């Protein structure tokens, strides 16, 4: 879609708009099961040597879950935890006779939904049946002939279906039982797609998991749950997307300094909510740690585990930051020291001191020299930014920026009462310790 | 055991008890080695290519060991150097002499204790013999038929032997010759509950590791050593648990601000000493970043590399906040944003402004509504809690929760002299500045 | 080379020096290529097996590409975007007959460079032709006997094949289309050292990163591109050092307190400009997260992305912090908790309150007690230093300390008007503050 992007010459901070949200909202918890089987020549060794594998595997499995499985404004977070859902169902399953429903229910099937003895209706899939392949044809061999007649051949395909639990296992013994991203060897791609036609969700949340299938597996735990009865199963924990295609922004902000020449008297300000907003159920969703929120193309997935809920007036920060709505977070300091920030189309530049600040093109070279101060250039013609000795890459997708040219609000302030180093505060905030400084002077 | 919940009212936190200490407090060293050889029809064309990829693993390692292998509270942290230990054995090895003390232990064994030249004594494993393999079996057919007679039997064997030097080549090359957790083909799950019993420890410790191979293997390191003498060794370092079944407790905590109605006049206050908590020789090892500890079931392995030794009596500031012998540590603001703490048998709620927020059961929703300020509800009957657009659930683990009625501390403070925007603060701290503002005024 | 190591009594400080450069200042992007293949007995039905695997991973990757790919003082650090230089070249290879061009570049070779459309010049590999394997000696097995003739040393090199593009599609299906280090599968050892011989850069930055290949890899990103005209591309975006052996030297700090009796009374400093500092072209990179580098013996790995760009005057601080040229950074508290930070060289040590602090020997145990404030030792006869209940191992590498003896300056200062609770601040700062306290009283 469109991307478009402002840049608030006031504020040294930039608005990237046009995304559309998918944010998870809550959980679908699946159990995943593999059937198990209870249990001399060059080929037959093999075969013993892969069972072997089969046999230590199960035992490093049923060792590994003698215990219960477990796991600038970011700081403001609440705190939760994470697999709390799909441990719930893993505990529900260790209840007698709760296992051999699940066993029942996918004896003449692979997919079916079980409901559990609290309520709880989920779906289960049967993605390996060992106990058949190694009850049916390895079996005959290692008792009727007394470990003669075998054939390589068996021996290439045993060691294939053996290998996808030998690496979930591998997988949950470096991560006590716990994995995310969900491998491929979990759920491979064709399951999950499967597991997703078969979730009770929209038609939407469909087609926008089978469409971000890679977004999926990243926002998904696997939970290592029980073996018993000859039955492995652990439970997949996979998103819901309860908000979608509502709009979305990213706000990026940089310091903005005095550009005084006498080192050392020179007050800096930087807005402090920067990270993704997303409109959510008539308030925003405003994640302040950007890096949780991952975006394909236009579209942008977020959890809202990492987010706060706070009141639209948020936004009008934007375009005035003393408006008397909503009070805007920042940070005041004296370090004025020279960064770049890399907006989603375009580059913002604050610039202090002695530093070479410029911004190049990719066959000219340098095009444009900033001044001291907080800048802004668009990726249109620009594929470099220099700041020192650091050189950014500039983001090159098409869309459109805006200048909005403003006096910087660092200029509105007397360096004698302006409060330094403050962190967790706010427009009011900083007049309210001016307006006492000027009092008691 | 018995997991148990306490809520404060008085100060927005909750302690969770019952747990059991495993911390570690040194560090292993093992050498685990593996033993190289030095060196057409299509079943012997496999041979060749499977004996290149060997060459060129051993190529690769090689290259890598060119050079020395390296690698709210929490700011108050030291920092160590975690395979100092590793490394210096591993520095000890390059000494002459030495790699063939250790090729001589293991001749007749797999499994032999060494005394290194500087005095450390270290237990040493030979994993694998590529060496007799190699040396017997792909030997014979390289040179005596002139690449002729073999059978696939062999390649197939080959292939299983050869892989796990591959694997092992793999994680070296993604991590610089330093992994961490230690995978199975480091160090097989045999291998592993075999090297921690004739580990030089207690019975005590060798049940507790073997019982937590999965945490063991997260708590170690994997570092690549020398190739020397057709023997390849790699240091293996293990976490030695010096601390064992002494009581633990986990401190949640969650803002507690005022709830005027007039948006911007209020003031909020947090304890800051968030974490674990475990008695430890007459002192309280504290761990400000709870996600370094692993808990399983009731048993909580934390590394004292990532702890503060306090005084015991930092325990007083969860029943009395004002106590007199230790000066509890807060965090001030006038940020009143809404959230939720999970706990480990509940979860508290902080409640500002507009928020909606509210407690939940799987069949029934909502069964409470929370007022403006912090409040707690107990895991018994309620399966999810909502702050905003944000969804928790919370943990359904047995154990009984204490609601400590209380007022809220922060109503005994005089908003207009209140020094918000403090971070590494403390009841003293803060009653000294509010002094200093009443004496001026 | 000379590692060498200053310990500053009056600062609580130490600095490792004897260091040299490798920061990575660019990129340099290259075009990784697989040329794909268009498309009963048991030794068929494991080729038809295998080839399924081979066609879903292809059906896979093309379901991944729906979208384009993305992904004390650290907070001073600006924000980049590190793979907007692969993505833009990933761009232009969705230009059509682009991908055309390649196909034809590498017809005859597997190495050759391609100058795109936009002007870019990209080093171009075809490092697997399943192309030219499926379409020589499976589809003749598969047409002309009608699945009857096959041989099982086929099936077996169809597999070792077919296993990298697997495990290429393993990789960016658990990363969405971005990996980071890049692994073997992406690129072998071989492929990569040839890489970067054909690579446009200095003789000295060929040796230097074929000597470093395991940082050369971490340092690297993999971006899934396109499969278009039977040709599968992903990006290889590997470092470009252009800053090479300029000094580099390690700035270590620790808490420094007033070691009064009566708690609470107490005040400290520390100074917050801890990390790596590299001279480069004329100013100093100063890395505040230390743990960006990578240091192989005596050579240090940055990213200049993660650095800011200081005057060299910053080197003042470490001999005299009251220097008139540079501001030095420092964080003021109350909190008096005991710590050590392990250097190159020794260890320093800061000692306050109940606190035991010793530093050990291999045989010998103690053989230092540590009084209260802020001291250090050196790693020459000691391997292990206690604070409190955490033992840290020192590291033990060649290299001689010196310890500047100087008057702590925390003594310098009156407590009752010491500002406290000051993070990003200075020593001009601290004094400004100081003598408006004095004034108003
Ligand atoms: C991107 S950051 O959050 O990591 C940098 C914050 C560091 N910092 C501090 C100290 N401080 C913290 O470290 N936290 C965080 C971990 C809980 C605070 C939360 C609320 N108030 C102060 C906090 C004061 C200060 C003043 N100016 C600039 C930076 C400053
Ligand atoms: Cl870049
Ligand atoms: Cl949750
Ligand atoms: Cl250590």
């Amino acid at each position: 879609q469109n991307i478009t992007e402002e840049f608030y010459q006031s504020t040294c901070s930039a608005v990237s708009k046009g995304y559309l949200s998918a944010l998870r909202t809550g959980w679908y918890t699946s159990v995943i099961t593999i059937e198990l089987s209870n249990i001399t020549d060059a080929k037959v060794k093999l075969i013993k040597q892969e069972l072997d594998k089969y046999k230590n595997a199960v035992t490093e499995l049923q060792l590994l879950m003698q215990s219960t499985p477990a796991t600038f404004l970011g700081f403001l977070l609440g705190v939760g935890s994470a697999i709390a859902s799909g441990v719930a169902v893993c505990k529900v399953l260790h209840l007698e006779g709760e296992v051999n429903k699940i066993k029942s229910a996918l004896l003449s099937t692979n997919k079916a939904v079980v409901s559990l003895s609290n309520g709880v209706s989920v779906l289960t899939f049967k993605v390996l049946d060992l106990k058949n392949y190694i009850d049916k044809q390895l079996l005959p061999i290692l008792n009727k002939q007394s470990c003669s007649i075998s054939n390589i051949e068996t021996v290439i395909e045993f060691q294939q279906k053996n290998n996808r639990l030998l690496e979930i296992t591998r997988e949950f013994s470096v991560n006590a039982g716990v994995t995310t991203p969900v491998s491929t060897y979990m759920l491979t791609n064709s399951e999950l797609l499967s597991l997703i036609n078969d979730m009770p969700i929209t038609n939407d949340q469909k087609k926008l998991m089978s469409n971000n299938v890679q977004i999926v597996r990243q926002q998904s735990y696997s939970i290592m749950c029980i073996i018993k009865e000859e039955v492995l199963a652990y439970v997949v924990q996979l998103p819901l997307y309860g908000v979608i295609d509502t709009p979305c922004w990213k706000l990026h902000t940089s310091p903005l300094c005095t550009t005084n020449t006498k080192e050392g008297s020179n007050i800096c300000l930087t807005r402090t909510d920067r990270g993704w907003y997303c409109d959510n159920a008539g308030s925003v969703s405003f994640f302040p740690q950007a890096e949780t929120c991952k975006v394909q193309s236009n579209r942008v997935f977020c959890d809202t585990m990492n987010s706060l809920t706070l009141p639209s007036e948020v936004n009008l920060c934007n375009v005035d930051i003393f408006n008397p709505k909503y009070d805007c977070k920042i940070m005041t300091s004296k370090t004025d020291v020279s960064s770049s920030v890399i907006t989603s189309l375009g580059a913002i530049v604050s610039c202090y001191g002695k530093t070479k600040c410029t911004a190049s093109n990719k066959n000219r070279g340098i095009i444009k020299t900033f001044s001291n101060g907080c800048d802004y250039v668009s990726n249109k013609g620009v594929d470099t930014v220099s700041v020192g000795n650091t050189l950014y890459y500039v983001n090159k997708q098409e869309g459109k920026s805006l200048y909005v040219k403003g006096e910087p609000i660092i200029n509105f302030y007397d360096p004698l009462v302006f409060p330094s180093d403050e962190f967790d505060a706010s427009i009011s905030q900083v007049n309210e310790k001016i307006n006492q400084s000027l009092a008691f002077i």
